[PDB]
């Protein structure tokens, strides 16, 4: 009955939601140990053994499944009113994810697609602090790739690199050079 | 009249061509040179400077308008035909600008617009060795972050430096979370 439900509940989620529910449940899961998990079941009997899901303790459960905005299973399989829920979460202390782990959640969700392509770019660009803005053209690539001393003409390894994955016209001018300096 | 010819010229050369024209003189004129260089007419007298303009010397500059592929210029203004060129710079020896700009610049010829996107991408994946794609979602580079330590419950800057330049809501959010942690 409690552990077929749990499948009940498994069978309604899809990728994404598992994708959500492993990582709010980061705080007791390591992220290493979640690669094995490829459904939301195993994810469930994963928190069954850590004492965190059973016939007595469905508080978890009953957070997780609110906190990706999953009510219709909350209702239909928990009996469990959003009300009830946000009249829980408010009380300090009932909280059982870390606030962390809840604002990079909120984070992803009010996130768009353009928003999220903008923030990968913007990442990388911060990551590599080689802001590349649709101002500058191939050429001040090239310089700034001769000031990052990364192509020269003795160093064409990053440069066919990434010829290579855009256009093999490219790669066979690289080529056809590299071969007269004979 | 020679001057008067080369300013001319350089008056029907616009952006794009000063700075090709530029990028194929960095084999005599340094890059932190050019900067001073607003026009076409700059260039060229910079280049008499170096003596590798005059009256008596044409040689470099037909060689740089037909690199840039200004024949018309070359018709009007110096009495050049492309048949003319091709063969002159076939022999060897007779060619003044190094074969990786060349390279570099035909490089820049053969690449288009979203060539050109995705070179900046790629680039950027290979300098930061972060390769993300649109296939994993903001959560999984969340989790990229805490593997390069540069994500966590005490490492905010980077995380608000993206999204202070996406959407002051997300920022609101991480500012929510980072003041209830009094």
């Amino acid at each position: 009955d409690f552990s077929r439900n749990l499948y009940d509940i498994g069978e309604q989620l899809d990728s994404e939601d598992l994708a959500s529910l492993k990582f709010l449940s980061l705080d007791y899961i390591p992220q290493r140990k979640q690669e094995p998990i490829k459904d939301a079941l195993m994810l469930f009997q994963r928190l069954q053994e850590k004492r965190m899901l059973e016939e007595s303790n469905l508080s978890f459960l009953k957070e997780l499944l609110f906190r990706i905005n999953r009510l219709d299973l909350l209702i239909t399989y928990l009996n469990t009113r959003k009300e009830e829920m946000e009249r829980e979460l408010q009380t300090p202390g009932r909280a059982q994810i870390s606030a962390y782990r809840v604002m990079l959640y909120q984070i992803s969700e009010e996130v768009s697609r353009s928003e999220l392509r903008s923030f990968k770019a913007l990442l990388q660009e911060e990551i590599s602090k080689c802001k590349l803005d649709d101002d500058m053209n191939l050429l001040d690539i090239f310089i700034e790739m001769e000031k990052r001393v990364i192509l020269g003409e003795g160093k064409l390894d990053i440069l066919k690199r990434v010829c290579a994955q855009i256009n093999k016209s490219l790669l066979k001018i690289i080529n056809d050079y590299e071969e007269f300096s004979k």
